[PDB]
């Protein structure tokens, strides 16, 4: 019937270990994989992980009843005391180390009885955290960075790395982060003067978050909010308790470069062996990822499934190899204590076993340990039809260390000044175009080693939305793949996003007003209505005004006057049909023309008469990008070069050529 | 919802968007206009969320926009014992019988001012995106 | 243990903006953690080195 | 219209006082010999009341 | 009506300036002829000096 009865000591935070433990015994009792004749029965006892005496007391009472295996999942506080209890009384001990609060792993290290043979098998794998963080910083060549750690974190896990940064002369700051971060960060600014604030900003370009996921998400919102984000920003998140759900949330919260480093759990590639180990079927909670329980499993749970299986292997072979000892009389701590003699031969059978599980292979040495673990190295996201992505930069495992390191284009443009101006004609035909965007082409082409030919768009406009769901003009050239690339001031807006592929911004969209020689702003503009104003018929500025003026959600007195103005005589009295047409209309009449502020300022400054004046406000999260084919491959390389240019400030010299 | 508060209580997604408004005597058409002068004394509950946001934002030199600078000197004169009410009710009444503005949730003030049969209150307010009220759980 | 408070006062008085802390292997460094926060906030160059082995043998090897 | 206690004590434009031997008195006394409350309001109040 | 340098750049009502080729002069000079570090305050001040 059943002659194998085992004891388990779980903390109150080890309830999931109790669930996986109970399921695994259940899987074995329903599957004739090992020692079918004998079943596994259990007694489960709950203790404090912060009281070493209480763990020992209840464990001894399990021994008085009689037990042949002992499994603990508990922290490192009571670890040395359970380890010594195992050693003296000879009960083989499967110790599942828990790391505090779901912060990155750190070891225990807590000594045990040394007057006995060791009965502790360390189930968990060693800390390789110091080595991992070093490989990753070295590939990026970091020499100055800041390590942010939470209160939950024990700093032992990076100690050999801390010694290393000092030896290699790296300028590494440490700061503890704790609750009320949004206040803590305001207060830190208040006490640092400008000189120190400058030192702090420089450190923030390269930072490591060494912390539990709750603090990490709250911290990311705050560093974004305080403008320590930069185009060169680079965050490394390391935590072995990171999972795919955390990666997807962490990636959305940050901008720039993210590196996400987590431990991963290797499982069979074959679709029928996901929930099989041989002929033994695994329960649809330990191999079913569509469950709420399953996605949120710690690493400790996976080893508990393997521990029970491995125990079952040991009991069978212990019966089969005919060395079997049954449950026996043991007594604890009064005036007599008695060791178990079946413990040594039970320990040896468990020790020299090994199983296939969800961690890969679990097997034990003299003192145990699993050398086989895999880490995956994840990176920054990208725009995709699935949403933001995450991808493998490389892999790290202890075994092989780090693996992986960490044409003529058809150019369509639009003749809009000063962004595109024809500079030189030869025999009355253009030879050279100049302007902000043309000069930018020359910068991409020479570095990337593509050649270009430029033709101007067919309607000489930035397209228009169609009822068949296409676009015409320059936009249109990219949709129908007539032009491979577009070089022009094409504003990055939502309409254009889903029809052409945009690279990152390198010059900001701005909205202003060109006025005849008291209006110092667009708020000021909206207050009067005595100088007629409008914009180009059916532009982005035109629909935006119509939108605000027809908006139930947010109203200002601004939008009501603006809406009454745009919509005078069926909204067409005061509108003009081309941007040029507005510019003269201010010049040779009483009119104010709303347009891009950078075009009207260039016009006003350089006018011979100085018969124009201009004010205008910048527009964030709007700016010109290189528009491309749908599914164009070259977006990754254009984007990198764009980034470089802005950083070296070669791009800010392009902005000076037209606008001092 | 606050990310600080999120560490100690679980919040839903918002079901009501946060909005700050001001109950006014029946030349302030916007909160923008209200920060540009201090000629009208203003306040909210002393030591409330609205108070502490003016303090946070108003003591921030990175996120310096002069509205909170202009507002923060007025709301905290004499550490805030000169120009804040100790009841939301006390502030509604102060607008009724004196020249005062009581800053509160636009949505509460919108309701009082529009159901006043005197029509002696006026309310203006901007909504606050990415901030809202949520249901709290343990 | 007032070690962090006392040492921080003494280094400030002598204007030590550049120094190294040598500790032996019997000392636990979870007692200078708050010190590292403070000196970093004040911009000080504080190098760390553990004194390993017999000191003369390590320094000669070095 | 005087805004606060702070303002009022920074003028002596109107005479002021309180009942002797009252909770109010001993609080002004307590504050006025208070090294922490070395603020010009509780010192000006204490000189006037006493 | 002047009570700070910030007020001083925003009105042309009072003429102002500083010694030619001093420390003060070069600060106003730099800020107003740098597009890489152009703040409109210093530009307006440079407009009157210059």
């Amino acid at each position: 019937d059943s002659i194998i009865h085992i004891g388990a000591i779980f903390d109150e935070s080890a309830k999931k270990d109790d669930e996986v433990f109970r399921t695994a015994v259940g899987d074995l009792n329903q599957n004739e994989e090992i020692l079918q004749t004998e079943k596994i029965t259990f007694s489960v006892t709950f203790v404090d992980g912060n009281n070493p005496f209480q763990a020992v007391q209840e464990a001894c009472e399990l021994m008085n009843q009689g037990i042949l295996a002992l499994v603990s999942s508990i922290g490192c506080t009571s670890a040395g005391s359970l380890q010594s209890l195992a050693d003296a009384m000879h009960i083989p001990h499967l110790f599942i180390q828990r790391s505090t609060a779901g912060t990155p792993r750190s070891g225990c290290g807590l000594t045990r009885s040394n007057r006995n043979d060791d009965y502790t098998l360390s189930v968990r794998p060693p800390v390789y955290l110091n080595e991992v963080i070093l490989r990753v910083v070295t590939e990026y060549a970091w020499q100055k960075f800041i390590i942010f750690y939470d209160s939950e974190y024990d700093i032992r896990g990076i100690q050999e790395f801390l010694d290393k940064v000092s030896q290699q002369g790296m300028d590494v700051a440490l700061q503890k982060v704790e609750n009320n971060i949004n206040k803590m960060i305001t207060t830190l600014f208040d006490t640092m003067r400008i000189e120190e604030l400058n030192r702090y900003r420089d450190t923030l370009r390269r930072a490591i978050l060494v912390m539990n996921p709750a603090t990490a998400k709250s911290f990311i919102s705050e560093v974004v909010e305080t403008n320590l984000v930069a185009f060169d920003c680079h965050w490394i998140i390391i935590n072995e308790e990171i999972n795919d759900v955390d990666v997807q949330e962490l990636v959305r919260r940050s901008i720039g470069r993210l590196t996400i480093i987590r431990q991963t759990f290797p499982v069979p590639q074959n679709i029928s062996q996901r929930c099989f180990r041989g002929n033994h079927r695994i329960s649809s909670t330990l191999c079913d990822p569509k469950d709420p329980f399953a996605q949120n499993m710690e690493i400790s749970n996976l080893y508990i499934y393997d521990t029970v299986l491995l125990l079952a292997n040991a009991f069978h072979k212990k019966l089969q190899d005919r060395k079997w000892h049954s449950m026996a009389s043991l007594s604890c701590i009064r005036k007599n204590s008695k060791p178990w003699q079946g413990g040594r031969s039970m320990l040896e059978t468990i020790k020299k076993g090994g199983v296939n599980g969800l961690t890969g292979d679990l097997e034990f040495g003299e003192n145990g340990g699993n050398p086989n673990v895999h880490f995956e190295i994840l990176g920054t996201n990208y725009g995709e039809e699935l949403g933001r992505g995450v991808r493998k930069l490389g892999c790290w495992n202890p075994v092989t260390g780090l693996n992986g390191s960490l044409v003529v284009l058809r150019v369509v443009t639009v003749l809009e000044e000063p962004f595109v101006m024809v500079s030189e004609n030869v025999l009355g035909k253009p030879k050279k175009y100049q302007g902000f965007s043309i000069d930018v082409l020359d910068a991409l082409s020479n570095y990337l080693g593509f050649n270009y030919e430029i033709y101007v768009a067919p309607d000489h406009k930035y397209g228009s939305p169609q009822e068949d769901g296409t676009w015409n003009g320059l936009v249109g050239e990219l949709v129908f793949k007539r032009a491979d690339i577009g070089i022009s001031a094409l504003t990055i807006t939502p309409d254009r996003e889903n029809v052409v592929d945009f690279t990152t911004r390198y010059m900001d969209y701005s909205v202003g007003v060109l006025l005849r020689r008291s209006i110092q702003s667009l708020q000021d503009l909206s207050k009067q209505t005595d100088i007629p104003y409008g914009t180009v018929l059916d532009s982005a500025v035109y629909q935006h005004v119509r939108m605000k003026g027809l908006n139930p959600f947010e109203r200002d007195s601004m939008y009501s006057q603006m809406w009454r103005m745009i919509n005078r005589s069926n909204g067409s009295e005061n509108n003009v049909l081309e941007s040029q047409a507005g510019i003269q209309k201010v010049k040779y009449g009483n009119y104010a023309f709303v347009w891009d502020a950078a075009v009207l300022e260039y016009v006003a400054i350089n006018d011979p008469d100085c018969s124009f004046y201009t004010v205008g406000n910048t527009v964030a999260d709007r700016g010109y990008g290189i528009a491309l084919q749908h599914g164009s491959p070259y977006r990754d390389v254009f984007s990198q070069r764009i980034l470089e240019l802005q950083q070296s400030g070669d791009m800010d010299i392009l902005k000076h050529k037209w606008w001092p």
